[PDB]
């Protein structure tokens, strides 16, 4: 496995694209050009081998050759490694593009010591890889881009001087990806030039020295990534889509063939979710909730999206054909939450995606919970061959995501806009930044062979698989993999596809429990930290990560970052104090990727079931804690902190109405002072604060505390009684 | 000339695929060989070969090959064309399925003879057709489909029993799409079957007799079909693509290494429009025109869209019904983006076209001028022979009505196979008005474009070549519609539409002789005189054959729905003030009957009808989908009551006034029962009264009824004004 067959690898590539053509007897000019082709990457010869190239090793002028007996006049004229002109009459190398490449290299032993001439080979094999390897996949591209620019705006031009020719050295800005499609020679001969000094052993101190960024990016491209390029490679080859597709295929060959019915209806309930029949719901309605249907304002309420509302509308109908009063009634409001769980699609993966794998969570009624659970168990079972295999070195398989499952934040300025083949830089940067690991709670459904993408998914996954991950096969071509999977994101770059661009994410599968004891270690490292700052006893547990989905790692960087906005744009005694209450009934602030009906501290405290409420965050006074749901998108907020910051605002009202007293079980805003200054101010902020006197006080907090001090003085220029009647609260608590 | 690139590159074919293993008798076996894999299709062979297949001619016990070496003792199993067993080591030919596809050969003399073993032999190439090679480009698919249903549901079981298995027969219902996708074996065999007995000369004509659908499948594939199924497995192979971009580029390359600053600088803006620029916009209001913009009902009108919308309610925040809404209309024109192909397409390429302001009509001008002489150089190659180009479209693009229900309502993956067929009906040329924008190898679709068009061109074409593998094509291009069918394409389905470039004089010419045609129909039918011109097809884009025959039908259900004498005494007056019943495919602000009687370029009109009373002419743009009206027979009868109103009025004072609805004796009727009907009546009279019109003579006697119980007054009043006679 190791230098096993790889060595006979190697070997089986000169054997096809190495003609040793020579008349001086083929034997020591054989052995030099092995020596010299050596010290390239085995993978750029395979590279070349698929792409059709041919390397010919030949004495005398190579100008005659076979495969050169056509070259244009212009084409004879040429430049070397260093710009210094020179003729292919009288050259000892040349890499003909062209469709039916060659690489063309005059027969001698030179090479050993002329590390001039090495150097020179090695460029033009540069030349092969940058122009007719990489050009079939799309690359260079960003990333290659963004090394030029660390270089062209180094402060020690040494790297300039020693890579760039007058022309990049002179552009006036940046390259960007437009420059890269009207000169694409020019980067195509910068990445040569490094590759060549990267390769060449004497000089690859000269590019650490002078270049270090591209010394960095060549390292880390040749020891590693260059694997990537071959497997991208390969997945543009019709002939080698099928025969991996075939060999999966039959690796699974007899799980395949054992499969019963019912395991078969498992595998196919799991891709296609259950729509809820309009019969069955009504059936199950009692006399009073058919009349409490088909009289109530469907589309009046908040707690329905329009999927559900168009439902509801439709069961209305069945039921027919057999400024004041707007809001739903009493019990109307009631009965479309208990509603709204009975409508739901019958959906596996969203039920493990939503719970984080915790199946047993009373999120859900009794009987479903049951059903869901018994086809998950029975799904895991049937689950257990391995992929491993005596078919293949290593295992890609592919995933187009929408980038919403992850943060629909970024994901709503995450395309240009004025061109949507485009992706906007700084939410790339700002999505990629804390990207280190990722949790599949549920069964991933990957392809065999990556595929093309809808309009919502900007995101292509390309997974490397560990043999002992178990999976299950699908005709379409492709794979379910079992749940609970660990990923390590080793890569996040954009990338271009039929002419447009995507984020690419490489990933390697990893054991989840190494992921999750990362999870457990900030955990405790994130307390200790606030503990100190907030000056709380060693010891307290006040924050909790519970996560469990595909953006993990961002889940957990972000809590950070949202504290310290917090801190940083409220009142030190403010913050102790709400804190100090909140600890003191052993509350959390508690940051998820798995909906909030989901969180105990939320369901432990709920009358009924329906009485749950799933949104980016929210407030339960009965445990004092704070949830933040990270992939979700709140309303009117561009943040995370400000999401947070909002329902601080609610601990805020909470302990403001406690200390007026021993009883009260209601807020500040509840008093009569503050409910005449809501219908008044009341729709002067944000359209979500004109919800009620509890969320107008949590915005207007909110506002008050933005990290924009523009938004701040618009609370005081609009809600002049409301910004007074906040600071008047804050500073009842801190004189306390 | 043509069996000069033919004969000897079908041997290259032979020379590659064909190995003759036998005793020593290489002469008369492997010519033999030669005689049998003639019968097959050329682009089979040479389909095979791309896929890596070989073809092995060999004496005694096949499976004692080394390529059935490995052949697992299950496969050794198999069932002749007949359905009847048999041995693979008693056998004489076996096509073996895989990633290194095998077709193996008993070599024999007398074929010929023995046609049973011949049809074997064809069946298992057929195989290799269906299960090798086409499965790769998911084929086959719906069109091969329709043959089958076409068998089980013909009036004589005789294709049955010829070519389906008992799972076939037994179906209950028609083979649909999920059928295919659960039995590809069988639809792969039936495919083959059909395939062997078209190709065995001796078995043609059975086929032909008791399997005619069959037949004619067969038969317009293996003579021209293939040739694009080679073309689409080619368009699979990356070399392959990027063989046909090198060459393209290489003859481009002296137009592509000439252009200047300028002409790439055209070419990028032709491919991304210019979004207006608020600070633009704001700058040039100012003084009591900011005032105006300042307060104003933006989401009120019904001249802005949604984009629109947005975009002026944001110049609010960056600083009515009256003549305030006079001052949205001018605005409208200010803000649109600046993009060439979008004004090519609402103009039909009429430059000239005084549909918006001057300043930017001349801008258009000089940019598609210059446009016009940078693609100066056509594809005409020494490189490469027929060319093929692809699209992806929104459908609509080409008809907005028939768009809203392509895509079934619950799978999207899915296309609903009603709109197909209305969609493809008369869909038979088309045309090209701004510069197509083109691929050189196909690429995937956006989510709204499920249209895929594989274009012919003509050596003659001129066009300008990308650096991202694309062509930009000369304007005024015509198109010959030769295939329409559903495909499949990573887990969606979409429409392949297979076009022909051809001269686009050769279309105007079509569209000429059809409004002669027309107008010959419809001045005998309605007694007008022999040559009159009342009905003009001013078609310019993408859809133009639907255009036209759709016009038939739409003339057909407004005279059998409304009073033969009301339509001649009022066509009557139209002609006797020149007007005319304009079908088209361009903009309404640009045909003319309309915008010569504009008093200001602003005041211009667009949507699904328009009649404008200074001309006597009815509009009718048909690729868009009326904001009201169903379909585009009602929305002319709309229009139509818009005539009649303006006839009436003018018979009650041929001197002055035009609409009797403009009358006080009317508006009181409309208080009423003005907001009695649809919503779109009850904008005002004269839409109230063009609506009640429509209603009234409705193909759906209920739409008719209504109006009885819901407008009693109306109706009886109508029926009053159809009384001027
Ligand atoms: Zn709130
Ligand atoms: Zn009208």
């Amino acid at each position: 496995e190791r230098n096993k067959t790889q060595e006979e690898h190697l070997k089986e590539i000169m054997k096809h694209i190495v003609k040793i053509e020579v008349k001086g007897e083929e034997a020591v000019k054989k052995e030099a050009a092995e020596k010299l082709l050596e010290k390239v990457p085995s993978d750029v010869l395979e590279m070349y081998k698929a792409i059709g190239g041919k390397i010919y090793i030949v004495d005398g002028d190579i100008t005659k050759h076979i495969s050169l007996e056509a070259l244009s006049e212009d084409k004879k004229k040429i430049k070397d490694i260093y710009g210094k002109d020179a003729l292919l009459h009288e050259h000892y190398v040349y890499a003909k593009e062209g469709y039916e490449p060659v690489l063309v290299i005059q027969s001698s032993e030179d090479y050993v010591e002329n590390t001039e001439k090495a150097l020179n080979v090695y460029y033009e094999i540069g030349k092969i890889l940058s122009r007719d390897i990489l050009s079939k996949i799309n690359q260079p591209y960003q990333k290659f881009l963004d090394v030029l620019n660390t270089i062209k705006n180094a402060s020690d031009s040494d790297g300039q001087d020693l890579l760039f020719t007058n022309q990049l050295k002179e552009h006036p800005t940046d390259f960007s990806v437009e420059f890269l499609e009207q000169n694409s020679n020019e980067v195509q001969e910068v990445f040569a030039k490094a590759f060549a000094y990267y390769i060449e052993p004497q000089h690859r101190d000269v590019l650490q020295l002078y270049a270090p960024e591209a010394f960095n990016y060549m390292d880390k491209f040749n020891e590693q990534e260059i694997n990537l390029s071959l497997e991208e490679l390969k997945d543009q080859r019709m002939l080698s889509r099928y025969e991996k597709w075939e060999k999966i295929k039959q690796h699974y060959q007899h799980w395949s063939d054992s499969l019963s019915e019912e395991g078969r209806g498992l595998l196919k309930k799991l891709q296609i979710p259950i729509e809820p029949k309009k019969d069955d719901i009504i059936h199950s309605l009692s006399q009073e909730e058919k009349e409490l249907l088909k009289r109530i304002q469907i589309d009046s309420s908040d707690f329905l999206s329009t999927e559900e509302k168009e439902f509801l509308k439709k069961l209305q109908i069945d039921i027919r054909d057999s400024d004041s009063s707007n809001p739903l009634s009493e019990k109307e409001k009631e009965f479309l939450k208990k509603l709204k769980l009975d409508i739901q699609p019958y959906d596996i993966n969203q039920r493990l995606q939503d719970t984080g794998g915790l199946i047993d969570s009373p999120s859900i009624n009794l009987d479903v919970r049951k059903q869901y659970k018994r086809d998950i168990q029975n799904i895991d079972a049937l689950l257990h061959q391995s992929i491993g295999s005596t078919l293949y070195n290593k295992i890609y398989l592919y995933e187009n995501m929408n980038i919403n499952n992850l943060t629909a934040t970024l994901g709503a300025d995450l395309v240009d806009s004025t061109d949507n083949t485009k992706i906007n830089r700084g939410i790339f940067n700002e999505f990629k930044k804390n990207f280190k690991y990722s949790i599949s709670s549920n069964y991933m459904i990957v392809d065999i062979n990556e595929r093309p993408a809808l309009d919502n998914e900007r995101l292509k996954w390309r997974i490397q698989l560990s043999p002992d991950t178990r999976a299950g096969y699908l005709e379409n071509g492709k794979l379910i993999l079992q749940r609970n999977i660990g990923l390590e994101i080793k890569d996040v770059q954009i990338i271009k596809q039929s002419e447009k661009e995507y984020i690419r994410i490489d990933a390697k599968v990893v054991p989840k429990s190494k992921i999750d004891t990362k999870i457990q270690e900030a955990q405790l490292n994130i307390n200790q930290e606030w503990n100190k700052a907030l000056g709380l006893p060693k010891y307290t547990k006040l924050i909790t990560f519970n996560v469990h989905n595909r953006y993990a790692s961002n889940i957990v960087e972000s809590a950070y970052l949202i504290l310290n906005e917090w801190k940083n744009n409220i009142q030190s005694d403010l913050i102790k104090k709400v804190t100090n209450y909140l600890v003191d009934g052993n509350g959390r602030f508690v940051f998820t990727d798995i909906t909030l009906p989901n969180i105990a501290e939320q369901y432990t405290h709920q009358d009924e079931i329906y009485e749950q409420v799933h949104s980016k965050g929210l407030y339960v006074p009965e445990s004092r804690s704070i949830l933040l749901h990270g992939p979700s998108k709140g309303v009117e907020l561009r943040n995370d902190s400000e999401g947070f910051i909002h329902e601080f605002g609610h601990a805020v009202d909470d302990y403001a109405g406690y200390l007026l007293d021993k009883n009260q079980s209601d807020l500040v805003t509840n008093s009569k002072k503050f409910i005449d200054i809501f219908k008044e101010e009341g729709s002067n902020l944000t359209s979500y604060g004109r919800t009620n006197e509890a969320e107008f006080f949590a915005e207007a907090f909110r506002l008050m505390h933005s990290t924009d001090h523009a938004e701040r003085l618009k609370v005081q220029k609009n809600a002049p009684k409301t910004f007074q009647f906040i600071n008047d609260q804050i500073k009842f608590i801190i004189n306390s």
